[PDB]
This record gives structure tokens, C-alpha cells and sequence, in this order.
């Protein structure tokens, strides 16, 4: 069995390698690489994902979200308090401002522990789930905005014909900015980019293992639990990796810098947080290892995870039993 220790393993296609996305992802999984719930994926020398950044600053973030915690320094939720909008030039000068900036520090060790350490103590805001690309239309390998569709996908596979699209989101972050413990729609995979700016740190659990993490949070936020069987779809709760590590769970982490991509497996817990001003791009995608998954994903029927459009036709032919239920809690 490849990779037992489930290490988040890192990749460094050649440009030949970079051409054929499908067969690289099915490669990495060769290697063990899924076990981890992440990896990284360096591109090749040759590859740019656009020419320049020099002009990103009309881009409009129509409903910031600031991020106010409640909890312990390793154990809190964060609610997202909605602002009003401001293009991507403004935030960035907010996020370089005396109060966002990111803090002096010796290295990203440092920068980590100062996060678990402050972070409920303020509130940065995130530009989270923008639709949109800064892929430029000419770049052909890895492009998120060119990728094969989960629709398709899905009709391969199985023969089924359904409605619904697949399309990348931006992120632009500033230090202490969070995502919280997730793993994706349906478990479905995610992949990446970080465009420019700060780093990004990860921390993910083993697929084989995301059990322990959900009981686990079950016991750390009862309430949340009795109120929803799978609360952690609603994309709030925090758990530091000091306090993963007092109970026996299974993680690891890894900071992505700007021009790497990281891959999340299906059925991959993540959470992690923004070192300062950056801009990532992210979309979920498919493959045949996946469909099982989908199939087993649990939902929140409680109301509070509402998702897109699409992902009705993936509950209603993978889930048929659960539709109903499902549906009620998306209307
Ligand atoms: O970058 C972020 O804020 C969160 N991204 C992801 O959870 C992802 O790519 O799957
Ligand atoms: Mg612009
Ligand atoms: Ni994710
Ligand atoms: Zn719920």
C-alpha cells in the first residue's frame, strides 16, 4: 500500500506531464498521494497561470465577510459578519493597514503560533466565494476555468444526463483569515491556486480518519451537534492542531506560497488561514474514484449549509433516499 503514514506528498510535473490533467491526478493517487486528504502540485518552470497581476484591482468584492470568533484560542466557531463592498484594491490596502496587517515574526513557525494563539481575539475579513477567474483564456494546462465538469463526469460514469455547472471562485485573504474544518460538497475533490500574495497554511486529516475528527467535534461543540447530524457542512467550527494532537487525531499541514497548487481529496477534512493579503482560486472537480464517495457523503438537512444549484442533481441521482429530506432543508 503506497504512502501508509498518509504524509501529504509534493509533486513536480515536467511540462510534458502538466498537459493531460486527468491522468496526473490519477498518477498522484498511484502514489498514495490521496491518502493524505491533500497534496501539493508545483508547476513547471515553463508554466505561468497569466502574464501579469497588474491589473486585478477593479475586480469587485461585492460582500466582504468579517470573521468574529467565539470560543478558546483552540477551540471556537467564527460567524461571518457581512460588509459592504469594496474592490480588490481597497481590500488590499485594509489588509496592509496598521490594524489587518500581518505581525513582524521570524518564520512561518512563528507566524503559526502566533495564529492559534490571537486569532479569536480579532476579526479579519475574507472576500470568499467570488465566481471568476485570473486564469488567462490562453493558458492551457491547469487552467480551473477549462477544467472537465463534474456534470460530465457524473454522465460518463454513470449514463445519467443531469443539469448544473462547474465554476472556479476566487479568495482574496488577509492574515488571520480562516476556513474552517470542511470537507468538500459531496465530498468531491478541490483544487487550488494560489494567484499571488501571502501564504496559506493547511491542516488536513487523512480521509481514512475523518471519523475521529467528526466525533471528535462532536464532543467540543455538543450543542451544534444535537442541533445538525453533520454540522461541520456549515463551515464554522475551529480546532487548533494542539488540541488535535491532545486527543489522538490524526492531521497534518503545509504552507502553500503563491504559484503552487494543492489538490483535497474526497472525503479530506481541511481548515487553515491566510498569512496576509493573497488571492487564491479554487473549484471542485470529479473522478471515477470519487463517485463512491458521493454516494456515502453525509448531508445537513438542518438549514444552515445551503449550497448551489448543482448540487441538487448530485444528491438526487447518488442519494435518492436522502433527496427529500435534503431538499426540505435547502428550501
Ligand atoms: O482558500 C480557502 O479559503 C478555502 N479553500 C478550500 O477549502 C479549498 O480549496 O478546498
Ligand atoms: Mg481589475
Ligand atoms: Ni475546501
Ligand atoms: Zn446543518
Amino acid at each position: 500500500a503506497q504512502n501508509p503514514n498518509c504524509n501529504i506528498m509534493i509533486f513536480h510535473p515536467t511540462k510534458e506531464e502538466f498537459n493531460d490533467f486527468d491522468k496526473y491526478i490519477a498518477y498522484m493517487e498511484s502514489q498514495g498521494a490521496h491518502r493524505a486528504g491533500l497534496a501539493k502540485i508545483i508547476p513547471p518552470k515553463e508554466w505561468k497561470a497569466r502574464e501579469t497581476y497588474d491589473n486585478i484591482s477593479e475586480i469587485l468584492i461585492a460582500t466582504p465577510l468579517q470573521q468574529v470568533a467565539s470560543g478558546r484560542a483552540g477551540v471556537f466557531t467564527q460567524y461571518h459578519k457581512k460588509k459592504k463592498a469594496m474592490t480588490v484594491g481597497e481590500y488590499r490596502h485594509l489588509a496592509n493597514s496598521k490594524k489587518y496587517q500581518t505581525p513582524p515574526h521570524q518564520n512561518f513557525e512563528d507566524l503559526e503560533r502566533k495564529y492559534w494563539k490571537n486569532r479569536i481575539y480579532n476579526s479579519p475579513i475574507y472576500g470568499a466565494d467570488i465566481s471568476g477567474s485570473l486564469f488567462d483564456e490562453n493558458t492551457k494546462q491547469w487552467n480551473l476555468g477549462h477544467l472537465g465538469t463534474i456534470q460530465d463526469l457524473l454522465e460518463k460514469e454513470c449514463g445519467v444526463v443531469i443539469e448544473g455547472v462547474n465554476t472556479p471562485y476566487l479568495y482574496f485573504g488577509m492574515w488571520k483569515t480562516t476556513f474552517a474544518w470542511h470537507t468538500e460538497d459531496m465530498d468531491l475533490y478541490s483544487i487550488n491556486y494560489l494567484h499571488l500574495g501571502e501564504p496559506k497554511t493547511w491542516y488536513v486529516v487523512p480521509p481514512e480518519h475523518g471519523q475521529r475528527l467528526e466525533r471528535l467535534a462532536r464532543e467540543l461543540f455538543p450543542g451544534s451537534s444535537r442541533g445538525c447530524g453533520a454540522f461541520l457542512r456549515h463551515k464554522v467550527a475551529l480546532i487548533s492542531p494542539t488540541v488535535l494532537k491532545e486527543n489522538g487525531i490524526p492531521f497534518n499541514r503545509i504552507t502553500q506560497e503563491a504559484g503552487e497548487f494543492m489538490v483535497t481529496f474526497p472525503y479530506g477534512y481541511h481548515a487553515g488561514f491566510n498569512h496576509g493579503f493573497n488571492c487564491a482560486e479554487a473549484i471542485n472537480f470529479a473522478t471515477p474514484r470519487w463517485i463512491d464517495y458521493g454516494k456515502m457523503a453525509s448531508q445537513c438537512s438542518c438549514g444552515e449549509a445551503r449550497v448551489t444549484f448543482s448540487m441538487d442533481a448530485f444528491v438526487r441521482i447518488l442519494q435518492p433516499e436522502r433527496y427529500d429530506l435534503w431538499k426540505r432543508g435547502q428550501d
